[PDB]
Formats: C-alpha cells, sequence, structure tokens
C-alpha cells in the first residue's frame, strides 16, 4: 500500500545505504532500490556488479527490491505506483542541492522527499571517498558491506 | 500498520505545518499530531484552543488524529505503536538542531526522523513570526488556516 | 545616476532571473543584464538566443538594457559606469562561493554586491536543472518566460 | 528617488554598521538608518544616546538621515516611501532568520531586501561582542566608531 | 612548551568533550581544562562538582589539568603561558558563532583557536540535551564518563 | 615532539596559506608542508616551481619542511611521525568535505585534523580564484607572496 524508492548510483552500495534502506524497509510497505545508469560510463562497477552489490546487502530484508532507474526519478516512483522518494544524508551531502531537487521533484510530479540521517558510524562514507581511499590502499571494509568489499578487493588485486 | 507522529507546539498552526500533516498522511497509515504542552506556560494560545486548531483545520484527513503529548517525543511516539517522526523544514528551521536531536531519538528509543521540506509558498511562515507579525498589525491571513485566522482576529480585536 | 549589473551565462534565463531583474529595476536608475560568454564552448543556446531570451523577457522593464559581458565582471561593471552588482538567491545556490567572489570583487575594483532572495515560487529553478528536467520530458513550463518555453519547446522537437 | 532603510538596534553602532551604511549611501539616493525601540527595556545605551552615535559617526554621509523606528520594519519603510532594506552580513549573522524575514517582509508589503557583506576587518564584531568583550576588559575601540569608544571607555570608567 | 586551554562550562563533561580532551593531550605538551563559572547561577552541577567530574574524567591524561576560568578566555589561555584553544565540533554547534569569537580571540589576544570534529559515536551529546533527556527519563549513560552517570543518578534519584 | 602537517596543491600558495603555517609553526615543535602532486597533470605551476614558492615564502619559519605528498595524506602524515594534520578555513571553504575527510583520516588512521580560520583580510584568496582574476587582468598581488607575485607576473607576461 505505501511505498518508497531509494534513488542512486551505488557504486558501490555502502553501509550508509544500506542503513537508509533498513529504515525505509522498517517504515514502508514497500522499498524500491533504484539504481541509475553511468551517463557518459565513468563509472568503477558495471550495472550488473552493482545490481548483485544491492541484492546481496539486503537478503535481510524481504519487503525490499532492486531495480534498474532509468530516466528522471519522479517517474520512476509513479511508474512504481509510489510518491515518495527516501534519501539518507551524510556528511558532504550537498543538502542545498538535494533541497532543490526535492521542490522541483514535487512540482513537477507531486512526488514527496523524506530526509534522514544516516547512523553517525557510517556517516563519513560516501561511494567516491570509499573508492579514492581503497586505490590508494586504505582499509574502508568497516564502512561497506562484505559483498562489496570481496568485489573491492578482487578489483584491487 | 505504518505510523508517523508530527510533534510541535502549534501556536498556533501553520499552513507550513498542514503541508507536512498531509503529505504524512499520505505516506503513512496513521498520522499522530503530537502537541507539546508549554512549559513554562508563555504561549499565546492555551491547549484546548491549540487541539481545536489543529482539529477544525485537518478535518479532511481521516486518517489523522491530534493528542496531547507529554515528555520525551521518543516515548509518546513508542507509546503511540510507532517508530517514525515526520518533521518539516521551512526557512529558519534548526536544522542542526534538528539533527542532533534526531540522532540522539534514534540512539534512546530506535526511532527515524524524517524530514521533508515545506511547499515554497509556506517556506517562511512559523508560528512564532506570525505572531510576531500579527501583533504589530501585519496581514498573515494566508499563511494560516481559517481556523487559526478566526481566533487570531479575535484575540487582536 | 544609479545602476545595477546583474551578470550570469542565462542558459536559457529563468523566472528566478526575471524575478531578480524586476526589482533591480525597481531600485536603480539602470540596470544592465551582463550575458557572459560560455568558455570551452558548452552551453545549449548560442549568445544571440540567449541575449532574445532576456529581451524577450523584459519588455516591460524599460529602465534594463542587455549586453554581452567579456572579461571581469567588475571591469563590466565599472565601464558601464556602476559600483554595484546585484545577484539571486536561490535553493541551491552556492552562497560561500558567491560572498567569497563577493569580498574578491570588493577588494580589486570597490564594486559592491547585493544579494536578494528569490521569490519562493521561482526558488527552486536554476537554467541546469530545468534544462537537465526538460531535455528528461518533465514540464518546466511554468518556471521559464514564454520566450524561452517557445525555444526549448523547438530545439527538444 | 531612490531609498533604502538600514534597521538595528545599534546598541551600540559599530564600524560594521557603518561600512554598510557607507555602501548603501554609494548606491541609493537616500538612506534611513532607523534605530528600532528596546522592548522588554534591556540594551546598554539608551535611545537618545544611539541616535547621537550614529549621527556622530555618519557626519560624511550627507544623504544619510537618523530616525527611531517603531512597529514593522516594512510599515516604516513603506512611510520613507521607499521600498528597500539594505542589511549587512557578518560572522555570526543568522542568515536564515533574516531569510525568513526577508521573505515575510516582501509578502506582507512587497518591500525588498538587499544583503551586502561587510568588510572582511569589521566581519566578527557585532554590538553584542563588543558590549561582552569590553565589559570584560577587552580592547575592541578598533572595531567602533570614536564616538563610541568616548561614550563606552566613560560607561567603563 | 606547547599548550591548548579547552574551555566550556561543563555541566556536566560528557563523553564528547573527553573525546577533545584526549586529542588535545596527545598533540599538545600540555592541555588546560578551563570551567567558567556559571554567570546568572543557573546550571545543574556546581563548580566544585563540575571540577571533579571532570578530574575524575581525565585521570588517563597525566598532561592534563583542571581549573576554573574567570574573565576572558583569552586572558586566561595567555595567563597559562598559552596562546592556543581548542574547541570541539559537535552536531548542533554554533559554528559560526564559535567563528566570529575565534576571529574577536585572535584581534584582541593574538591567540589562535584550533577546532576538531568529535568522534561520530560521540557527535550528537552535549551537556544540555544530555541533561534534558536525563530529566525527562532517557538513558544517556553511553554518552557521559561513569563519574558523571554515578552523579547524574544520585540527583535524579 | 609534536608536528602537523599542512597538505595542499599549492598552485600557488597564497598569504591565506602562509597565514595557516605560520600559526601551526607558533604551536607544534615541527610543520610540514605537503604538496600533493597534481593528478591528471592540469596544474599552472610545475611541481618544482609549487615547492620553490612555498620554501621563499617560508624563510622566517625555521621549524617548518617542505615535502611532496604522495598517497594518502593519512599515510605522509605517519610516515612523519606526526599523527596531526592543519587545514585553514577561508570564505569558500567546502567545510562539509574536509569534515567528511577529517572522520575519514581518523577512522583509517586514528590522525586528527584541527581546523583554524584564516586571517580576515586572507579570508577570501583562494588558489583558483587568485589564478583566475589574475588571468584576467585583476590585481590580486596584495594577496599572495612577493615569491608568488614574482613568478605569476612572468607568466603573464
Amino acid at each position: 500500500m505505501t511505498g518508497a524508492v531509494c534513488p542512486g548510483s551505488f557504486d558501490p552500495v555502502t553501509l550508509g545505504h544500506v542503513d537508509i534502506f533498513e529504515r525505509a524497509a522498517a517504515q514502508f510497505d514497500e522499498v524500491v532500490v533504484a539504481i541509475l545508469v553511468n551517463p557518459a560510463k565513468t563509472g568503477m562497477f558495471d550495472l550488473d556488479e552493482r545490481i548483485a552489490m544491492v541484492k546481496e546487502s539486503t537478503t535481510h530484508l524481504p519487503n525490499l527490491r532492486v531495480q534498474v532507474g532509468h530516466g528522471l526519478v519522479v517517474d520512476f516512483v509513479r511508474s512504481c505506483g509510489m510518491t515518495a522518494i527516501v534519501k539518507g544524508l551524510r556528511t558532504g551531502t550537498d543538502f542545498e542541492y538535494e533541497l532543490q531537487m526535492a521542490q522541483m521533484n514535487k512540482h513537477i510530479a507531486g512526488v514527496d522527499t523524506f530526509f534522514v540521517a544516516t547512523a553517525p558510524r557510517y556517516s563519513f562514507v560516501s561511494s567516491s571517498l570509499a573508492k579514492e581511499v581503497a586505490m590508494l590502499g586504505g582499509d574502508v571494509s568497516e564502512l561497506l558491506p562484505e559483498p562489496v568489499n570481496r568485489r573491492l578487493r578482487d578489483r584491487l588485486n
């Protein structure tokens, strides 16, 4: 009956993301994780890998499903039969830009956006910083799900 | 099944508040508006009046109910059988303090807080500023529900 | 006697921009809209089109003129015989960077910068977001002047 | 023809304030400094003293006048025959609250608010902090006009 | 040779404070915790209790000492023979005000202020919020040192 | 015994940077300025020039040394035998991103980051803005050390 979409590029999914997925799943009947296609083909992990990593990291959430997103997030949301987006806040989130998009999204499609602060212990990880630190030899394994750590280790090896 | 609490002093409720109530009511099975008791007895409208104003302003939301809150918001939330708080963001919201409380609330009770930006047209009204402007002769009637405007006019007359 | 410059790339001009033009025109004897040349040739609309769109959108402001800007904004301002820049604030404005530039501009040329918040209804449109939403099929026509909507429709068709 | 109001409590006026007065005076035909009456009678300097200090500190600005303000700033502004307020930004300014008031002021009276960053050297002085530091023995004389320093010294002696 | 002062009211000291004390103690030869006297006599714990709680919570830091502060922080710092203040940042810190004071402190006494972010797990506790939550029955014992928890329990009992 | 690292690209070093170097040098036994290698080869000044400019600008600080940094800042810091990073704050600093990195750096290496506000007069210069203004003909010589001004003049001539 109720449903939320959690959109992002998830390249790769972090435990900050999983924290938000868990909170959405506890508060909405259904959650869809929408993985957005990388535009100018510039990510670390390809689409199939990103899907697998999210799936493997959310087996404990039976009301959550993973789908590839295309086009405007709001079009995806309304195609899911939902009218809510749930987005996490962390240290370094461009909140003003998130607010601009939220207001635009409301304006064009009537879709609401609910923001929720990620757990403090996961509040400083982002996909980009995690990748950059890992590529330079740093240990971010406590900030990422094990399905991601396995793949990250493989690529770096 | 799902439920959110919208806590505040609502002295008086504004159309910014009503906007948030509407969005919560559209996304959760049940919404409880929790009116917090004024501590050192310093408000404009007494408790009965604040309750009436919220009730009269939300007759179009059948899954919403109004209750007086006492003690920690999280205790109230869990007594409602819920684990979510929904709070609006407007211009002038002390967001950093809201974030601090959200993290504390999560820590002590496991209760999640979802923030949602109020509609732009209602983004600059707050109970305090509305009262201050009205007391000095300014017209804020477009920013408040008619049940509030009626009472505000009476008190000022 | 008094004069302000409103600089930007205006690719394309939005109703947020027009709101600021109107306020500048009401408060200064003369307003010059300075359209800055796109550096690495990467915009949607070419210079002639951007000029036309601003002109066509400001026919109701007889003390406003449109000019192409080159080089430092402050050099342009002082060449106009003015010493004031007027810039709008919206949701998503990089205000800290605007402040840095304002202080630098004051330092190098003695030119003052006055910031003014755009109307709430136009506070979430930006040229970039408007283009991105339009390219993906979203309706932003309420946020742009009709001379822009006409051209945007043509390019998308 | 053009005119701006610079409202505040000016208890006492600082060189940050004078910087803003100077910029307003350079960009508008007329400037009115509106000294707001202290509500619950809690300031350091009484109204006559605040007026004198502003007057004595602005003798070099012949298009500026000082007046006592009463009621809503916007009512004062429109009574001056103006529709613009000019406010300074410094370190510690509650900008979000200033923005809320600006949007409210626009809404109720159509009055525009222009914000301008104070000079870096005067960006950390405020009336409150200056008083608090002076009362505890600190030298803030470089941050205040000499007419204020004279009076501050007298009161502390 | 090197020395930093950590000033505050510490009513009571939290584990966020202790985190900052630890980092200061690791980076400076000597650290002085300066407990500021409560002005209008409005705290929860009296001076002797606040001193005891800080002392009892920092026995593992032999280069740290606790002293009562009086007057301007910068006067205290320079009386300690130091020229550095170390202050923690947490969620809800009024950073703009901290920056204003830092710039003022530099201006009047040449004293530098170094800010350091508290550990994420302790980033949402503040003395005020901890007291307010405890008074309303909430468990904040994981966020405060045991010497504080002992005293807090006693007062609440 | 105590030591801090001041990392950056310093392309070129500004007086804002030198201000921070001076404060670090006054508060720590040793300071290392770590010049990070430009990734995709895109700077104005090459590595040898950046080193020379920092050296020539810090001859008055005998406890400061300049080194080329490689890899994670925290790896460099710990290789210096230190556990502190000192970073300046100016107008336009992406503080939220600096905070994210600080928390990540603490997490992966136990290294503390101390932030210190640059002097107001140097608070609006950044390497990027200085270069952009200089390339367009503006005079930024008061914001940069003379060793930089000499080289900047040569390149522009």
